[PDB]
């Protein structure tokens, strides 16, 4: 029962990878330390992809071939995710992508643990703009996630009659200069909303950049669907709260099963390890993989597949299930506010977990 | 009532593009010689994108912001599509693309007119398998289709017990360095179908390539999505013949609609323009395109849009209609095996057209 | 005696590659009607890259290896230069680069005919800092030539103490966004002068699109490499005049040399080929290729090579040579002002063509 | 007195970078331990860049722009360097890179310590083919340095009558499947050597794969430009004995300042740190760039520059000096052979340092 881990821990996404990989960890533990899965214990084995597409494959590549894996969890960037796909699906092995993401795609061996944009920036968008205005600005990473992100976004803006004003991208390891031409048109553009799809290291900078162009007084807020305690731990204060976020979970969740796993992520993960939505997707994902596995009662793909839409789990955000039609999640969608001391404050939760739908048709979408 | 083509002249694909530009021209001969549209008569324009998807986008921008046209029938190559798709959405205008394409996409702005991946390669593999044989090799353009196209090809072999033994891809522009190593791979794979995904030019280049490989007896079929009259008219009979595609129409389809279609083409088309299932489908689309704004009276495109999935389309494959939940068609779905004298001769073909199902879960898939 | 001209038709640089193809025909007109070359007519074959690097592989790959071609004339953006490079080294053929460009390359198979940037920038950059100020912005298509002109101009500036204010990069096929955001740029940095290193098409869209920005009155003067008679005849008399540019002919000059080639040029280009320093390039190597060839008395590369560096010849900018050093030419260099009415007006011109230094060290440059 | 230490510690190349780091540190202790600089201490700084071009140009401009450093050493492979160069040009800052390159460079802002084309190439062509054949086959990393070591060595085959059979490339982050494909076609091939541009990581993939690919008997050596210590470390003593390499060092040449600088390796370098040529390189040019301050008394770059040029050292490899011409050094060429017992035992040795020539023009080069 070895499990192959597939979280950066150097470059650009280091910081929520590396939160992602301790949620996941500690998931191990936690079946190990329960006589483990038919006695023999799970082991989970490690390389640090440092954020490269290439190097995915390449450490998907070797643990498949070479260490015997065929059960993963890992991948952040959706073009990270993407190299690894062929492979899973060449080894018939099975990846846990606990993540959120553009959506418009399916793989038999991937199974989706973040939102597709229907679960997060379908309600998002009813928020901003039935609460903020309708004026908006797309700043992203230049990658397939951020594009793809806000193509649908548009779509989103273009129904309840918002709209996009500008729509900025760039590049994943950007120089101030990049930075600073960026935030000049995010300035000039006079949004009532700034949308982020920045990811990494860029995140804080991007923040704290368009805080200072805006000195004192009224600045858009910055909605973000990747944003999480990770990058949030790199900003001052001023410049992280009232920024809004949606995702399935926050590490202030009122709620039994969220200090479950909080209380105990604070006892195993290393101080440079956040609690995120992340770490929790992460976290129910190998749960589920090790369960379905006790259930099957082996290691075998096949036998712990068929088993894996069968059990709902009780997860630190709520129920949670993979629906078998797709392979991705329902998932409880919630958008909480930064706090001027940085905390999330829920601000909304949907009254049940969303039912995943990757093939993004926003008319026949329901509508917040 | 102004209609942009978006159609290579030049470059790898600028026979197939040039069989569907005139495919389109003559839907606007007759819709034209028809009274047009409203007593005023529908124009259409035309620049060379050659293939290049930066001068697709910059065509199809030239072609909205400065001649305001609002209605487009083109694109080819899936990279090509995607360039142009942000700027029908942002400024609201709509494309037409007649064409087979890998799936896994929606936008409100675009009418998908050519199969999806359950309309041509699901129908194909199970033929292929339960006709000659489980051992195929796939080689393709190394572009998006390609590579998404045999992303769902793989899966599909697996369902049916097939295998997948090589995955090659060469340059859209190849050199015969290129095509050589591969035609040897191929080769030395010793399927029983090879699976091509190879576009334009060096589709003959291929065909005629494997065939001389193999010299005298036996080698495998060459099955394809794409190679239409366009290609095989750049080949040797015997290099052509007993080659198999799947596609919604063919040239030789025994019926009064088709004989009409064609007849009519043979009266209009140049000589270096032949008569394919493209060329269909940029004609059928084009029809409705006018049908819609008569209906509507007016060249609006919400206007038009409304009726654009009430109207259905005698069109010279059979009955057509554009479903409104994912914007892609109902096409009949025929495999047609070539002459040794160069026809293609229909061997299979759907008892009725198959909905459009872009998001391709195999699984859920009808098998046939 | 066969030749081979690679020089796109559609694409990019179509206009001034057009200007160079029958800058070249000339060439072998005249070759040819002085009873060719050894009693045998010297025969081009020709064919359409499209300004696509690829394309040009495939063409001059196509030439060399089936219609046995050994010597070419063509090529303008050096990433298409680069791509047939190999290929005419690999099969020992001669390729005649008729154009300006970076520097920095050896190839014992590339003949380069137009100036190298000792050539025209380290001349050029001294005229507008003592001329018109030391404040530049620089602004180019996104590829090696501009990337790599800027390089060595930057230190140019710098050797002369001016300032690169900014340095601005637009796709070859740009969005007029992609233009208004550049030019918004190049007018809040209040420069002395703008160095353009944008090529074919978009050369005139950035001059008007700049002239516009400015209005009424100052607005600082566009020095170019690259921008002839080609691209001038696209743009408004207001919009033209006043700009400045580099290179070693101009239709415009004084002399017996020019007007001979000049009134000759008038009876054969087709009324969209314009007279330009690019096609006065073409014409001398062409000539020189063949007046080598009938010393050698043969069509053989190695003899006429021998010969290639003995021949001086009186190309309509003067005396030229190529230098067996380094294979580039020795070359006038002009600097022209255009016209109220659109006239290139030499306003500075070498005292003796400049040899060729394709190694840019500025500080072992000769202080101009 | 700060400097900048641009070395990868992850990614393919991130074994030769260590060793290279810790070179320069070592460097940096003996100036220190003499008194430093002026009585202050010399301090260094160090940042991962994992063997990204844009992870370093980030490094370089965070080192730069927040740090103030003016000094600089490190990069290694050539994009990467590439990508830094604009960043020093622009904020006037030094840095030395130990690495050996392709060559067709030059930035006033840059020290070349590594050995260009006809410093290593050019001996080693000719000692190749007067000692094992005549024919070869080039595999190569696919980027920038590979193709353009290839070009060259392919004009300096030609020149000495030898033939270029293959040019085949695999991803700085290979499959076992891109090894294997390519290592076949290096088997078919027939050559009398292997001419190795891969770098990194899939060296003694490469290497090892040749091993196995051949069995017992008779497989044509593997010479490499940058097979170091660092790669050798990695591979089976049959696999690395009868490999052919050029450089200025190697840590076994008998002499008194190698030894010297060996035996202080061994003092101060980890385990995971081996002793290479390029921390050979690293560690004269950390010295000199010392020295030059000292004798300028300054840590002003201009101050430093003057003195950089008339600062010879005594490296380990011999006596070391940069031209001012060109920015690159006067440097030895060793061609070494390794041991049944993996140690380099040099076979040639240039009777002098070969002085810079980076625009190599083979005919104009001295025959070895």
């Amino acid at each position: 029962p070895l499990i192959g881990l597939l979280f950066s821990e150097t470059g650009v996404t280091a910081d929520i990878e590396r939160s992602q990989r301790y949620g996941a960890l500690l998931a191990v533990e936690q079946l190990n330390r329960e006589g483990g899965v038919g006695g023999r214990p799970i082991e989970t084995l490690s390389q640090d992809p440092g954020g490269d597409p290439d190097r995915y494959r390449l450490c998907a590549e070797d643990f498949i071939r070479n260490r015997g894996v065929r059960f993963l969890v890992g991948c952040y960037m959706s073009h990270t995710r993407k190299a690894v796909m062929p492979v899973v699906e060449r080894a018939d092995a099975l990846l846990c992508y606990p993540n959120p993401y553009e959506g418009f795609e399916y793989s038999p061996n991937i199974v989706y643990g973040g939102p597709a944009p229907n679960q997060n920036s379908a309600p998002l968008a009813a928020y901003l703009i039935r609460h903020y205005g309708e004026r908006v600005v797309f700043i992203g990473s230049d990658y397939i996630y951020p594009r793809e992100s806000n193509h649908v976004m548009r779509h989103l803006y273009r129904q309840h009659g918002g709209t996009v004003l500008e729509e900025i991208y760039i590049p994943l390891y950007p120089s101030d200069d990049d930075l600073q031409r960026a935030v000049e048109r995010i300035y000039q553009a006079r949004a009532d909303v700034v949308f982020s799809t920045v990811v990494g290291t860029g995140t804080a900078e991007l923040y704290r950049a368009i805080a200072r162009r805006y000195g004192d007084g009224r600045r858009p807020p910055i909605a973000s669907l990747t944003t999480s305690e990770a990058e949030v731990a790199k900003m001052e204060s001023d410049v992280a709260e009232g920024q809004v976020v949606v995702a399935p979970y926050f590490s202030s969740i009122d709620t039994p099963a969220s200090r479950a796993f909080v209380q105990a992520c604070h006892g195993f993960f290393p101080e440079n390890a956040t609690i995120t939505a992340w770490a929790e997707a992460a976290y129910w994902q190998t749960l589920l993989l090790g369960r379905a596995a006790q259930a099957a009662g082996n290691w075998r793909v096949e036998d712990v597949q068929r088993h894996l839409y069968d059990i709902d789990i009780d997860a630190p955000q709520g129920p949670v299930r993979v629906e078998r039609q797709n392979n991705h999640s329902r998932l409880s969608s919630r958008i909480a506010e930064i706090d001027a001391r940085g905390v999330f404050q829920v601000r909304w939760q949907s009254p049940e977990p969303i039912r995943p739908d990757p093939y993004v048709v926003v008319h026949n979408l329901d509508d917040w």
